[PDB]
This record gives C-alpha cells, structure tokens and sequence, in this order.
C-alpha cells in the first residue's frame, strides 16, 4: 500500500522498508561534477532480445507500474557475469506535466523512463533471490522524451487498455526488445545504486543510456491516462500517474561514463 | 537525532517527524511551468535590519548548520501580519559538488542558500510557539553563487573558525542584515510551504529572491570546510557538508512571482 502520493508516498517508505532510508539509493541526477570517464566500460551485448512474434509475453498491472515478463534466454553480456532478463516496466508523469523520468540529467526530467531488469543468472535461481544479494541485479534505463511516434514502444502501449486495473494481465506478442533502446548504446552512464521502489534494496548495477528515445505526445497521453493503481472494483480509485521517485543524495558515489565527451 | 547524511538521513525523518511525509513540503524546483505572475506581490520592507554595532549577536554551530540569532525588533513589513526575525542560517554542498542550495531554479542548484527565519509576532509570542501554527513563519531565501568577494557575507564568515564544532558559539557585532540581500529584492517567488528540516511543519510562507548574491570561491570553500557536525571530543568527526534537503514533489500548485 506504499504509493507515490500522499501519506504513504516516498518520504514515508522508510517506515516499513528500512533500505529506502539507507545508502546507495536511486535514482540520481546525472551531472558533470560527479561524472568520470572510465575506458573499461566496453559495449554491452544484448542476447536473445529478439523475441519471436509467434510467442507471447505476459503484461501485468501490478498496482505500481505496468510490467512485461521477459524470458530467461534473454541476457546481457559484457558484464563480469551474465545477467538474464526478468521484466521491463516504465515510470511516467501525468497529462498536465509529462516529466516523470526517474533519473534526471543536469537537473532536467525527461518525459518517462523504461527499466529492463536483469538478475545475475550465473549465481542466482531467479530475480527475487538475486534481489537482496551483492551484485544481484542490473537494470538498463532508457530515457524517454516527447517526440516522434515510436512503433516499437506502441507494441507495448497498444495493450494498456487491457491491463487498466491492478491484477489484470494481458499477452503481448514477441518483438525485438532492442528496438526500445536508443542510438549508440555504447554510450552510457554506470553506477552502483538501488531499486527505486520499496524495498529499495541497494543491489543494482545501473546502466543509463546516454541518448534518449522519443515517443509521441499521444503515446505519452495514453500511458498517463490508461492505468489505475487500484482494482477494477475499488470504490477509492487512484490513477497510476507520477510513479517516479525523487532523485537521491549521492553519498560520495561517482557515476562512470563510457563516453569521454 | 536527525541528520542530513546516512541512516538518520532525510528519507527517515518522517518516522519521528510525521509532517516530513505530509503536505506542503519544501524545498521545491522553481520552473517556468508552475510560475504565475501576481500583481499583489508588492515589495517587502525590511525594518530594523540595520543592527546596532553596539549589540552582539550569538553565532552557534548546532550540528546542522551555522545560525545567527536575530532580535525580534527586526521585522518584515508588507505581509498580512508583522513577522519578526529570530535567526538566519545557511545550507551548502561540498567542495567536490559545490551546489547545495535547497531551492532549485529550472532544475539547477545554486552554490548555497541563506534563510532569514521570521515568525508571526502579531499572533504568537516567539518562534518556537509559532513554528506549528497557522500562518506561523515566514522565511526569506537568498540564492548564492560563486563570483566576487562579498564583504557583507564576510561579516558572518570571518567568525566560522570559532564555531567549528557542535555546541560552539561566538559573538557577532551588529551589522546591516539587508547587505545580505540581493539586487532588486522587489523580484521574488512566493509560495506556501514548510520548514525544510524536521519537524517539517507546513507553516512557512516562502519568499525566494529572484536574483542571487555572489561570494568568492574562497568564501564558499570556507563555508564548506570550516565546520563539523560533531562535538570537539567526538572520536569520529563528521564534516558539515551537503546540509540541504532534496527537492519535493510539487504538483497541481503554483509558485507566484512578483515579476512577469
Ligand atoms: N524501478 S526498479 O527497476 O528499481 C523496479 C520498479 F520500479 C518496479 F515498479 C518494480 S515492480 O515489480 O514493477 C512494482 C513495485 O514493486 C520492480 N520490481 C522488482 C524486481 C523485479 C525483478 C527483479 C528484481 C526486482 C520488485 O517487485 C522485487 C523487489 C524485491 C524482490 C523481488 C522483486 C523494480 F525493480
Ligand atoms: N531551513 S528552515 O528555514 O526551513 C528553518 C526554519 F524555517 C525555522 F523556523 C527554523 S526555527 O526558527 O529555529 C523554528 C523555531 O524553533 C529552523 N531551525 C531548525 C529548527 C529548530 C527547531 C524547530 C524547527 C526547526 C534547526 O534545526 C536548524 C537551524 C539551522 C539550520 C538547520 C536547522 C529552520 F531550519
Ligand atoms: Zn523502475
Ligand atoms: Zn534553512
């Protein structure tokens, strides 16, 4: 029953979830004073991201975001263990303020943000298990700006009217998940942080791509108006809007960049 | 009890200070989407700010910031009620990231921020009593950026070495506090918000001046490096740095401006 607004919003999460008050918290503002080029940040390789269109993947409204489950044959290579996909999901603002990314860059929000969550499959049986373990999770973040219509993102957004309420599930045909990543994936920011939602475990290796992708105002409006945090039958409905955490103090941490300029 | 760093950090203030998780929380990002000109916002008059240089004013390190006590004959004229001064203090970052203002403008931090705290002395007997009441407090905020040396800020900063550790105090001779305000104080942002420190009571009328002041790079480094959060005999000393709150969500609300 944590939320992003009101008595149970983010400044209260630590009452029930201690790690949300702990160190290494995400998201953060990416700005020059805390950036440092690291030449060892070589390009990631995205394996098994081309999901078959004849197969289907479960989309669920979990009351906090909408998530698409991903198969464990989908992996990122380049890290010092292989990390296998578990789910992707989004964070966004609202129709009157389409500025709901979690990470900011030099103090500016982007319209939305996509997270593709992976767990260390070398060392762990599943994501739940990896989630409280050192080195356990790797999340890829794509910053989303308002711009051109994006047919790849529409492969997810076209199914939102079927997961409007908490607990609802729908199937999305497979598509190539790499189509959701931006240009020049070799350029990214990398840092040690946390889940941006309760329980806020400080166990995530973040990669935020330097370049945003674009989706249209109509696509953002659909995302911002389609979904509810509450069940279909709840007499106290709550729109699922502004589901991003404020940026966190950078307790002496640097962010490492694969790009020098 | 509470700190700006670590386990007792701002995300955990709401356990012991429930208003830290409530409504109307400050500080906020001031950005053009939420700005609205309001002609009712006339210039404030700063009365009694020219402090007798024959009086001394106590400077304290309280483990959270450095604060100067101010006399209640010092007040703002221009609001509904008279608001009388109680103290001023500052918030800053650290030398590796010297951007520690509380408010932000179009998503940008300034180097530091000075707050001159006042309380409604028409309605209440002192600031302690006003701090949790309707209309209780008014704070003036001055954004600070690095630039020219500022002699007026140096009337405070030259005493910092005598308040290095928590609980230390020094005496500061009266000077004209208006010298700490920026150019064109008629230009400001105004909104209802809260204390930015526990107990975070939503009882502050904010006035954030549009224009920043400048202090030199040496002045700013002095403020970032002179002080500790800890007592002198603490075997584990903590530097006093990054003593600002993160910006709060501020949705379906306006900040009013005295300028268009
Ligand atoms: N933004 S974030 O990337 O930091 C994030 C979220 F924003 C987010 F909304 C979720 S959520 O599952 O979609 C709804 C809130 O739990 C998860 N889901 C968690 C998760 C999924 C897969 C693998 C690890 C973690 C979460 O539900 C969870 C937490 C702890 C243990 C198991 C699962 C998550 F990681
Ligand atoms: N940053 S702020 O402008 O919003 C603010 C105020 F608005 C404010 F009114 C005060 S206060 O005058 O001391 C409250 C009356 O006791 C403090 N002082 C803090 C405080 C003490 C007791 C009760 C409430 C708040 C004190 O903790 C402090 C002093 C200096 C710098 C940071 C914190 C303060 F930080
Ligand atoms: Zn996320
Ligand atoms: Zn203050």
């Amino acid at each position: 029953k944590w939320t992003y607004f009101g008595p149970d919003g983010e400044n209260s999460w630590s009452k029930k979830y201690p790690s949300c008050g702990g160190l290494l918290q995400s998201p953060i503002d990416l700005h020059s004073d805390i950036l440092q080029y690291d030449a060892s940040l070589t390009p990631l390789e995205f394996q098994g991201y081309n999901l078959s269109a004849n197969k289907q993947f479960l989309l669920t409204n979990n009351g906090h975001s909408v998530k698409l489950n991903l198969p464990s044959d989908m992996h990122i290579q380049g890290l010092q263990s292989r990390y296998s996909a578990t789910q992707l999901h989004l964070h966004w603002g609202n129709p009157n303020d389409p500025h709901g990314s979690e990470h900011t860059v030099s103090g500016q929000h982007f319209a939305a943000e996509l997270h593709i969550v992976h767990y260390n499959s070398d060392l762990y049986p599943d994501a739940s298990t990896a989630s409280n373990k050192s080195e356990g999770l790797a999340v890829l973040a794509v910053l989303i700006e308002m711009g051109s219509f994006n047919p790849s993102y529409d492969k997810i957004f076209s199914h939102l009217q079927h997961v409007k309420y908490k607990g609802q599930e729908a199937f999305v045909p497979g598509f190539n998940i790499e189509e959701l990543l931006p240009e020049r994936t070799a350029e990214y920011y990398r840092y040690r942080g946390s889940l941006t939602t309760p329980p806020c475990n400080p166990t995530v290796l973040w990669t935020v791509f330097r370049n945003p992708v674009q989706i249209s105002q109509e696509q953002l409006l659909a995302l911002e108006t389609a979904l509810y945090c509450t069940h279909m039958d709840d007499p106290s409905p709550r729109e699922m809007i502004n589901n991003f955490r404020q940026v966190q103090k950078f307790d002496e941490r640097l962010v490492y960049t694969s790009f020098s300029q």
